[PDB]
């Protein structure tokens, strides 16, 4: 969908499952309070994805959905999936179903998930005091396309004992560039650091990715280049998480990194993720999921999708000024204390905030600029 | 190779930096183990990793292979240092050793304990309140199948489609054989199993996770459940003591027994068994060479101790003269015997030397 000047911005909202729905409410609220203010035509179309598509639908990513994504300039997804249908075949469940052929499709080769210990939760985190006291904040770049997930061979043949399963993992120099130069420009506007994480003393895509990344590392001189095997980050991003400063992975490194990073804030209800093809087409989303179990509560907390909704506004529709003013809004709130009950201890469960109290906050901390 | 009536034959394969020198605190428990219990064994040592290319020009001599073949079981150290690490790759310490070794043995379990000792609980990078309530998690790792070892692997194509590729292949035979040792193991501690895999997107993972279900049945009284690696790296941040025995692929072990060694913060205490189906094995610190403190007598010699203790439980089945050794360790480490790595650095004066540790933990068998 090529965008024209003036003409009104085309967001696909696909809140999905569980807790989706009300946060994305929270998001509509604040982009609402977001569009009177900066000034802004955009115009939404809902689409069915996940658990609510199989209901409403038979499957998790209708074509009616698909081709309301292709139409739009962006898709505000919230999240999918849930015990309702894991009983379900695996090319038929929501997650599987739907975010694996969006990716595919729309070619979101790039995932960025952004992470850090906010002021004054650094508390929150799982580490040990004076190692969240230090700080920290880690892009996480990870290939989405390529690698194990979409290889083949991919199947199972044989029989008896000797019958056997395999997948292949595969990457090429053009998709392990497209994604390393993501991750050094962005080092080279964080704080000029890419920690490439891989297995190169064992997989062939591992060696390969190393020498391509060595690579791409020459066009960017200003930014340090680390690699560390997989295994060995998994214990480093505990002991020194404040070293880091942007991760470059693959598409199942960075799947694990990724969480790890996302646990060790403890505060997940404040992650989001983008997923964006080339031409700056992306979806972008809560990092955590549908969380069924406090669904219809309003006790979840909304802000990952209202973040969401911020990266949205900079990244594919390059509206840098009202994602400034989303992200500048929720640290306001934060740091005047409107907290979700997840961010606070279980005895003072009744200071929390409801996730339309937060929504509200946030949405009125717009409108006063 | 099998044990008859015999000596136990032990082959020592100590490596680079620290291995010798804690290999000596190894061989001084282990002698003092013998005396304790009328032992009869031979030693036998070979050149591994850098030191076998620096004596005999490759990592793992033919002499060094036959060596282990000979054996009940090998007393491993560590390999690797930067005066290698420019080699290609084929030729390098960890490369070149360890991955024959465990194809060449048919080495399909990896087994690797880890807990927080008593009174080091703080060790552990985890916020005080988790790791103050403990954990002890034993990860069980599919050590010859997966990626490591399928085919095919290598590149094809030239320039932007330059390529590369690898396999990942299980079978029903290889997935069963370790399922069942996680579930023997689980019933010998708290009967809980996690099964880490990626089940939402490998085929192997869809396999791994049918075939577990078939064993689990065989074994009623432990739990079985399955969790997803990335959640996995992420629950076990959060609520490590939850957790008994990990069940994991070739991959996902590697990784998920690496964040667990860090979780407790002391990894000179941990040891690792590589098994066959005939109870041979290769016993060795999960810790490397650390070259920067070679020689100079501050190395943990716990996890190269610990790893003889395991040796002589799996590969021999004295179970006593193991227990002897796990019990002079936990004497040594709450009696104020702790070395540089386990004490603040303004407390270095009250650590120990590698060989007062040795010699105080040799003592301490040398009393019933
Ligand atoms: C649901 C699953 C296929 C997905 C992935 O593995 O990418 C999820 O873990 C994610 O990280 O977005
Ligand atoms: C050196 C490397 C090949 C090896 C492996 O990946 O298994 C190591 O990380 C390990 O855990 O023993
Ligand atoms: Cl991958
Ligand atoms: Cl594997
Ligand atoms: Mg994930
Ligand atoms: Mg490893």
């Amino acid at each position: 969908h090529h965008h024209h000047h003036g003409s009104s911005y085309q967001i696909a909202v696909l809140a999905g499952d569980g807790i989706g729905p009300e946060v994305m409410a929270e998001a509509r609220k604040v982009l609402a309070a977001v569009e009177k203010r900066f000034d802004l035509s955009i115009e939404y179309s809902e689409y069915d994805v996940g658990g609510a598509a199989i209901d409403n639908h038979g499957c998790p990513l209708p074509e009616a959905t698909l081709k309301g994504c292709e139409a739009a300039d962006a898709v505000l997804f919230g999240s999918v999936g849930g015990p309702k249908w894991e009983h379900l075949p695996p090319n038929d469940q929501p997650e599987r179903g739907a975010l694996l052929p969006l990716r595919g499709h729309f070619e979101l080769f790039c995932n960025m998930r952004p992470a850090k210990l906010h002021p004054g939760l650094e508390h929150m985190s799982p580490l040990r005091s004076d190692i969240s006291e230090k700080g920290f904040d880690i892009l996480c770049v990870r290939e989405l396309t390529g690698g194990i997930y979409f290889g083949k061979p991919k199947g199972r043949q044989g029989e008896g004992e000797n019958e056997e399963a395999f997948d292949t993992m595969r990457y090429s120099r053009k998709e392990i560039r497209r994604i390393a130069k993501i991750a050094f420009e962005s080092a080279q506007g964080r704080r000029k650091k890419v920690t490439s994480v891989d297995k190169a003393n064992v997989l062939a895509c591992s060696v390969l990715w190393r020498e391509v990344v060595e690579e791409v590392a020459k066009d960017y001189p200003d930014v340090e280049l680390e690699h560390i095997y997989i295994d060995n980050a998994t214990m480093q991003l505990l002991r020194r998480p404040n070293e880091f400063d942007v991760m470059l992975c693959s598409n199942l490194f960075g799947d694990i990194v990724s969480d790890e990073i996302a646990m060790l804030t403890g505060s997940m209800g404040l992650l989001a993720s983008i997923s964006m093809n080339s031409q700056g087409f992306g979806m972008y989303e809560p990092a955590g999921g549908s969380a069924p179990d406090i669904a219809g509560q309003g006790i979840a907390n909304p802000v990952a999708q209202i973040l969401s909704a911020a990266l949205l506004l900079r990244h594919s529709l390059k509206l840098e000024d009202a994602a400034l003013a989303i992200e500048a809004a929720v640290s306001k709130a934060l740091s005047d204390g409107y907290l979700t009950c997840e961010l606070l201890p279980a005895s003072e469960r009744s200071q929390a905030k409801s996730t339309s109290q937060m929504g509200d906050y946030i949405a009125q901390a717009i409108a006063e600029g």
